[PDB]
């Protein structure tokens, strides 16, 4: 990469943002037409989730818009990065449009417009229409069919007042934990084969979104991934190339959780050559013009990065160190993530990035003087993005920072065991405390990460 | 009941048959455009079957066809129980005949007709075309509909010559196996709702096909169960009631290896009481058509029994007795089991039962005399035809009996480590060695069962 | 308020901060074994070194002074002071702790000597362990010795920590050291032998100076969902229940043999082969007169009349651990504790699991830990001015440490421990400690 | 053909025929504790009762003496003539073998007495079992009451049975009891006590009497892929490997130590914590000079011509317990044993697991057990015609019986044993037998 230098920082138009999910806060699961989606039926199993959680009701951001909008506004958020339930505005996936589901994201919309935040939208993050689940959902030839009339309603009915669009929200999890491990809806452990058929699904209805995206409004389109950059043993040039290796290495038996299968085929057009040599009984049919369609042009890469692994000099996992700093949810702290993530990702692909989602689980409390202190959150991000402000300096070119979550809210298979958020949810009562790191991050926002 | 008396023993026209399935027996899983189906996809995971045994060969009876048909005509046999691989003759499940597929049945009916043998054709015989599991298989609303598009291909091109059709074998053991307790293809461990939905699915699926198989030459239509008989403490009457309440009783909890979860429907046009009053999350919507469609008239009920469980005079089930005798594949041998089945069944329902499957499965072995010996078999036959013939004098319409298996072959989880053969299969050769217990079923033929 | 000789103490164990595992003579111990066998400990941690606080008393005993901490409660490493369990008494061994007790006197810091922090001598788990009906002589061999060495200058004995967690998890769930799941009557078998070993060790124990002698257990209490009398009567009886299926991790199996000389009256009704014979002669040595209860409490589970058990609240505060935080649980477990069996207690350990780190300001910030402190300390304060007979108070833990199956990755210290360095860095919750000591507590 | 003076016989065990658990002062044995603990036997069978052999002696004798065998391989239930494995000998315990050795004298039957045959007595469970210092010598106790009281009319001692199922099974998988998983070094302590044990046993067997003395293992023949001498080198090679990750269950780890003085070269150079101290004197005792070396063969595994072993062929003959027929097991296993120790091979057993009932005619018809006996016979008859000095062949079993963790689900015998009634019927297999011995195989 061509070095900025370190003294502009950030860029002036830098969108600080925060991020959230439709199933993670809006309950109203079964209210007002809304379509069963595979984390209804999921979270209802006995056993699914910590302690039988479910996002039935979450943080009733389905009804609490306004309390939530206040606080971006409060806080002075650039951009709020949310995604649209797509069984909320087509209870089936496909066919009939829900007018009632259509009208609340209008009011979010017309919200995030009156106090000046700029929606970022995405399409999907895991709540596929149950209607579709039965009908085989991810593994059915149809399936970037049923996604691409999905996102032609999606521009149809927010296309004037939304220029921010991701496609998919992690494919690393949903189609792994969904499909090979089980532990995320719909909870299939699935041959090989099947993962390599729904990934390319998953990617075919990617391209086609992104040509529905395309018609009408001028728009910026991005696709997120899940990663876990590799930190090399030191600044040594080998010591880097190794880490790079490692970072975008996959085979036939370690891909779906890695970086290159999923953006090798969304940016270059190719998948990792080991997946031409696989025969495995079904493997899916892979065309010159299913590449084509996968490889649309896109505006930004978008990272979602919480930790990554140290590696050494070869590209080998080094153990973690002893007593590491870590977060509630057992991951641990590695700050130099929010660096090497970036520029190693710039240096394979030359697009601009976006930090889609980044933030910490902490066991946060009311204190006795009824506010959240939650300074170790505070830390973690003073530190990480330390680290971004470093890619920027050394030439990654960064749109954006997410901070995952503006809420607390449903941490999927952990159910509400996990807090995310800038702002504290009291589950009895859905009052909504802002914690001490949204403080600091409307700071950071109001000098532009000047004084980091 | 009303009985018979014993004079007659087994009626004239009494069908002796022996029974495979197409996937256990057939190989050739990737020739003749045949389409995949679920096995050939299951059978090749890591860990699924008992040392990654598959279907890809079995007996290779697609090509030693005339070999098994020469066997069925030196032992006597008056019908032979196969199945058609819906994959060899629509490789897509719905759409365009393989006519190579078509070719192989015709040439087999051709060859029962000149032996003399009465076809008795299962359609569904647990090898769902994988075309179609990719669309969702039985959770799709359509699936029905494929199967009578499959139903009327059978009727379209076979029946001039097969006058016997069952339309599915054990529902309980292909859903709860394939999709409750995930040991069978496809493997999934589904929640309550979804398994109705596809219970319904196959119902709904087996009335269309019945409306197919009446659209022109006149036939018997069955429907196979599997059935693990309640053996009651003693003849006395309310013992006997106990017994026959235990074995058609069901709740929410345990249904779908039940009797009357899958027969009520097919036979009486009613699910058990307790299906009325679920509200689980993605229930399937049960109208009074929908039960119509499934009740279709049929001309038999199929039973496969291999054991029963004796049950305390409050139908309680009793702890096996220690050392009970008992079979390869770890079953009891219950011999009582071949009269209360057939005869609770009869009274539930009013309906001639064939014995679609009963056999054994035994550590069989090539003595150093060139020999299969099988006198285990050979007393377990015995044992279960003299109950099945008290059953017959105790007013049970039976109409037929159906040795499984013709031949040793692929069982499905436990690969070819179960042999239920009257045939040996040497898997290295592909030799058929004719087994003590086929000389025995022969001799029971000639003399219609009237020595035992 | 609090009593003006309230014991305010930190609390620690031989296995989770000493290291110095293999030298100066010290004999194995069933952790040293554990915790090396692949796959029992996160990411295969191990006590071989921890805190190396064998290398750094004299640092860890100036930070007791620092705080102002008026009592230590700490553990014996058995296998230390005697190698193989039993018989050759290690000097070595001995001299670190006359060494450890000798800085406490120095400072004027009030010495709490636990004798079984659950390091059973690896030589006597080749004979056994607590299956050995000689189980209870090893122990008190063991008390023997403590008392002839320690009896001058320590007067605050505790002879078992958490039987609940090392015959429970040692012997039933198989989690920690050594790693068992056996049968019923095996873990009756192993209870009676520790409930035996202890009523030995309190006569050795008496042998000589006076002192002051209890008895630690696990609790989680059983919070009434209300003031109610009859929400209150529901969660006594449900805090002091058990069953054949269900006792090894509860407060009555254990504390009605030491505090009562009878066991639940289920234990009568079981008849398993190999159960052990327990005698009126063995219930009478259990029961040995003791001067406090102790009680180690991390949180409780709330209880009312009609529900029982109520589920966990949705997003109920909770710890690095993962366990919840509930305040009420250091009122009603010492009040209920008090009513049932009418001693003094002792909370012997209290404290937090934290995702602490060092911050970039280079400070150990653990704002939740010093609300879970200041939270649990009112409601204690609560149960004193109730009229409920508290002694003393022990932060869990001095220093973060080894915890257990968890290895490194659980920090419960006031205290941080940067492992590549052994750094010790006080953190908020020591400061905050500090003042609640300095001011007995009189502005909670 | 077979040797005139060759031993045909069968063979039980104590625990799986004898029944009569808790009557005439019999103490209890791990396997009584163990079959009681829910879910560890299949059905929750256990032998409480088994074939009632006990009770059933004489009847048991008149079928031995009706087929002709020519000697019966049995065990002593330690636990029935030293109730708490050390001490008080009990008499009631001794009269029972003794009326069995005199009844097999009265038929002219020669006992071949197994010492040990997994029924280690509970009450040295208590203290440790094998990890105890001091089981070698419990052991050595056990054996001078087995040479004191049976030595003047026995003369054929195997002092262990299968140290690769107790220990593997016993103490590594935990499917046998007392059902521990433990680490690398403490299978290593439980191993070398057990070789002790064996030395210090063959001493005191070696005090008065003459006799015969014996150690059997568990053998899963390697069978090479040809009579190429290089297939057959790679055969060899696999069948005497073991290495740290692979061993309990090998022939070489036990055999080496007890035949040729000498652990695996790896075993040594283990450091893992506890690791037991081996020394030149330990090797001197576990190899004490032995008459016989004991195989159990039930089936092998086929190699390749480079010794890896081959996948089983697809619809392999096998039989009712799972495993696969494999006749030239009884070819290879005695002559590679042969081959590496230069000792006469004893078949301490050999037989078939069926699915055996009483068939219409009253009889029980066992085939797949005849062919079973005549491929493997015919191996053993080659494998003495190519110098292999075979001295015995014994048949498992005597009686269907216990079948350990598969409890009653598995029939070994040439006799079935209905349990409702313990109805003895001789199998056709008992017939075939009988002709065997009477043409001492002449005729196979």
């Amino acid at each position: 990469l061509v070095p900025r230098g370190s003294h502009m920082g950030f860029p002036k138009d830098f969108l600080w943002g925060t991020a959230t999910a439709s199933y993670q806060i809006e309950g109203a699961a079964f209210e007002d037409g809304k379509g069963l989606n595979i984390w209804d039926v999921f979270s209802h199993q006995e056993g699914k989730i910590f302690e039988n959680h479910n996002g039935d009701v979450a943080c009733d951001h389905y009804n609490r818009l306004e309390e939530d909008l206040d606080i971006l506004s409060k806080l002075g958020v650039k951009s709020y990065r949310f995604s649209v339930s797509w069984s909320r505005v087509l209870p089936a996936g496909i066919g009939q449009v829900n007018h009632k589901g259509i009208a609340f994201y209008q009011m979010l919309i017309s919200g995030l417009r009156e106090r000046g935040i700029i929606p970022c939208m995405t399409l999907y993050h895991w709540d596929l229409p149950y209607a579709l689940h039965l009908k085989g959902g991810w593994l059915n030839d149809d399936s970037p069919n049923w996604f691409a009339e999905y996102a032609k309603v999606i521009k149809t009915y927010f296309g004037k007042e939304v220029s921010y669009f991701i496609t998919f929200n992690e494919p690393q999890v949903f189609v792994g934990c969904g499909y090979l491990s089980g532990n995320h809806a719909p909870g299939y452990q699935l041959p090989k084969a099947e993962i390599v058929r729904i990934a390319h699904n998953v990617l075919k209805a990617h391209g086609l979104a992104v040509k529905e995206l395309r018609k009408g409004e001028p728009c910026k389109i991005g696709f997120t991934g899940a990663s876990c950059p590799c930190i090399p043993a030191s600044d040594r040039k080998e010591d880097i190339e190794a880490a790079y290796n490692q970072y975008f290495s996959s085979n036939s038996n370690e891909f779906v959780f890695t970086d290159a299968f999923w953006f090798d085929p969304v940016l270059k057009g190719r998948y990792p050559k080991w997946v031409t040599y696989i025969n495995n009984v079904s493997m899916p049919i892979i065309t010159k013009e299913d590449m084509e369609l996968i490889s649309q042009p896109i505006d930004f890469v978008g990272l979602n990065i919480y930790n990554g692994k140290y590696v050494n000099e070869d590209g080998g996992i080094l153990q973690k160190k002893q007593g590491v700093p870590r977060t509630a949810i057992g991951w641990p702290i590695t700050q130099e993530a929010l660096y090497w993530g970036p520029r190693f990702t710039s240096e394979r692909y030359h697009k601009p990035i976006m930090i889609t989602g980044n933030g910490m689980s902490c066991h946060d409390c009311i204190s006795l003087d009824g506010k959240v202190h939650d300074e170790n959150r505070i830390d973690y991000m003073h530190r990480y993005l330390l680290q971004l402000k470093k890619a920027i300096a050394d030439g990654v070119d960064v749109e954006g920072y997410y901070a995952w979550s503006l809420l607390d809210n449903f941490e999927w298979a952990n159910g509400y065991n996990d807090r995310f958020g800038i702002t504290y949810v009291d589950y009895e009562t859905q009052q909504r405390i802002i914690k001490d790191s949204g403080f600091f991050y409307q700071q950071i926002i109001e000098t532009n990460g000047d004084l980091l």
